C-alpha cells in the first residue's frame, strides 16, 4: 500500500509524511463554506490485491492556524460527515486494486463571526489529516500523514 499526490510527491510502503498545498476560495463570508476536496489530490493503491485487502481510515483530522481559530468545520469521509477537528477514527474504506483511487476526504469549513480580514495566510499550515492503513494479511499498521498548506490568502469580510 502506498500513496501519492497529483503533481506530485509520494509516501512509500510503510507510511511517512508529505506536504500538500490546496487552493482556497479567496473570499468567504460568515455562513458560506470553504470546501477543500483532497480526493482530487491524494491517491492510494493496493500493491497485491489478489491476496491482500487494505483497510484505510481517517485516523485523525486536526486544524491549525487560521482554520483552527477562524473557522468551524466538518469533514466528509467516504459518504459520511464528522466534526472537524475529528473526535474519533472513522470507519474504513477498502482498497483492493493496483489502480490509483482517491482518498475520499473533504473538509467543509465555515468562518466564525470573530473572523474578519485575512483569516488564512498564504503558505500557512491549516490542517493535518492522518491516514491509517492496515490489512487482512499481517500486522502492518501504518500512518500516512498529510500536512495541508494554504496556497493563497482567504479573506472574511468586512
Ligand atoms: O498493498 C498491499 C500490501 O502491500 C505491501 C505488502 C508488503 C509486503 C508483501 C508483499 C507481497 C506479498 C505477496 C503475497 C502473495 C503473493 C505475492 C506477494 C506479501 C507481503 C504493504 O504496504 C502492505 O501493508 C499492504 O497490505
Ligand atoms: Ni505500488
Amino acid at each position: 500500500f502506498a500513496c501519492k499526490t497529483a503533481n506530485g510527491t509520494a509516501i512509500p510502503i510503510g507510511g511517512g509524511s508529505a506536504n500538500v498545498y490546496v487552493n482556497l476560495a479567496p473570499v468567504v463570508n460568515v455562513g458560506q463554506n470553504l470546501v477543500v476536496d483532497l480526493s482530487t489530490q491524494i491517491f492510494c493503491h493496493n500493491d497485491y490485491p489478489e491476496t491482500i485487502t487494505d483497510y484505510v481510515t481517517l485516523q485523525r483530522g486536526s486544524a491549525y492556524g487560521g482554520v483552527l481559530s477562524n473557522f468551524s468545520g466538518t469533514v466528509k469521509y467516504s459518504g459520511s460527515s464528522y466534526p472537524f477537528p475529528t473526535t474519533s477514527e472513522t470507519p474504513r474504506v477498502v482498497y483492493n486494486s493496483r489502480t490509483d483511487k482517491p482518498w475520499p476526504v473533504a473538509l467543509y469549513l465555515t468562518p466564525v463571526s470573530s473572523a474578519g480580514g485575512v483569516a488564512i495566510k498564504a503558505g500557512s499550515l491549516i490542517a493535518v489529516l492522518i491516514l491509517r492503513q492496515t490489512n487482512n494479511y499481517n500486522s502492518d499498521d501504518f500512518q500516512f500523514v498529510w500536512n495541508i498548506y494554504a496556497n493563497n490568502d482567504v479573506v472574511v469580510p468586512t
